[PDB]
């Protein structure tokens, strides 16, 4: 059984796949924050820009099995078009994403991406693994396709991340009252340490979901 | 001998490599437009957003040979950092980019990207080939890494471009008085035909060179 906040079709706004059409499957619930504003100030992850509480968003609900969920995800794809691509996110998707859902998505022709905080083991049959490490959480996922680090966070050991086994190393400016400041910081970081590339949250500039 | 408008260090704003630190080598001169405003209305390519006239920009000039040009390019890279990457553009870079410059850049440890209008044969030893076809010009480069089509253009057979031999197919909104309009058209195009992905001119949103 899957608790899903929302499912929607848009362009991936972030990371190496920015600009790519994708169905987003946003799972409800996270292991680093309750999602309640009352808890934010004491949480492990305190800067979250997302509503992942409950199953009341667009196409959200409790799905009784993988087939039900895949049917809804598939239904959002343009008729007759291939290149099916789904981004599993949340919330922390690895609280719920399992091999049966991965297998059912694959059998429906989807390539699968995940957005994960890296504090939980990931299924390696997932096609595109994006890990976004939180400075005060364990990082147990040390290989993947892209490591997308939100900066700045206190306690961060940023240069150390570049030692890990990823294809791409990205910094993403932390949105909030200092987004423009953080964007300049991020640009400067990449220019000084060009192993790193910039990940903009482009959907916020394009004003799309 | 090379006529170079400007050379500068920044992040690639466009295409699949958007966000990546790069030295931009902007060659002076193009074969589809003189670069003069009085000629724009009659040019083969009429929507250009770039100044490629003369050799008077930052680090711009007339370079004696490949070694002199590579020296200036390499000089802009952060000392002791690898991942060297140069984007050859202009102007139309294939008017000037030759094998000795490519070989010299490679010997200096640079990966080489090109931004080309596709009307001239390209050097296939270039590491990253981005082709941006102009609807009223011939297209003689029909394979490469990314095909980044600026939209809308009159006379365009946009869907048909997808039959060419590229890894990525992108649409980029035409900047000018209708940028926001064209951005909406481009997003819609990708969502309708998800083989295509959106290429934003992110440097214009970030306000960086
Ligand atoms: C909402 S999280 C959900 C996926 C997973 N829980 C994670 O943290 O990777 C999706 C992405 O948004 C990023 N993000 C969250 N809050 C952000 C903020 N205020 N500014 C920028 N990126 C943010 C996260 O780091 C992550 O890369
Ligand atoms: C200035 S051109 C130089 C390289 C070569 N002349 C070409 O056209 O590809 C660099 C890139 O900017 C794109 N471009 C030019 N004018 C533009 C505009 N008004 N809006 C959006 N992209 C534009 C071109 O299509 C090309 O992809
Ligand atoms: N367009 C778009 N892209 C996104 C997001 C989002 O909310 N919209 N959210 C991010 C996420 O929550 O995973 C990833 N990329
Ligand atoms: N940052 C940045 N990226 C660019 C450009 C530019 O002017 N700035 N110009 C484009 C070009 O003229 O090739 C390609 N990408
Ligand atoms: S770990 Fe991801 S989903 Fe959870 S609070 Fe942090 S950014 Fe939000
Ligand atoms: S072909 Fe490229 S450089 Fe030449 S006018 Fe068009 S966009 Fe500008
Ligand atoms: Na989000
Ligand atoms: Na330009
Ligand atoms: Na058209």
């Amino acid at each position: 059984t899957y608790a899903v906040k929302e499912i929607f079709y848009t362009l991936q706004g972030e990371g190496a796949n920015a600009g790519r059409p994708a169905v987003f499957c946003r799972f409800a619930g996270c292991n680093l924050w309750s999602g309640r504003e009352e808890d934010r100030a004491q949480a492990v992850c305190r800067f979250c820009d997302t509503d992942f509480v409950g199953t009341d968003g667009e196409n959200g609900g409790k799905f009784k099995d993988a087939d039900a969920l895949v049917a809804t995800i598939a239904g959002l794809w343009p008729a007759g078009e291939a290149h099916r691509f789904v981004v599993c996110t949340g919330g922390e998707p690895m609280l719920q994403l399992d091999q049966p859902l991965v297998d059912a998505l694959h059998a429906a022709g989807f390539g699968i991406a995940i957005e994960t905080n890296g504090s939980l083991p990931v299924l390696e049959s997932i096609d595109w693994i994006c890990v976004s490490p939180k400075a005060d959480a364990p990082l147990v996922v040390t290989k993947g396709n892209e490591l997308k680090v939100v900066i700045p966070q206190d306690n961060q050991r940023l240069a150390d991340y570049a030692k890990l086994d990823f294809e791409y190393f990205l910094v993403q400016p932390m949105d909030g009252p200092s987004r423009d400041l953080n964007t300049k910081l991020a640009i400067d970081w990449c220019k000084r340490h060009p192993q790193w590339r910039l990940s903009m949250q482009t959907h916020k500039y394009l004003n799309i979901p």
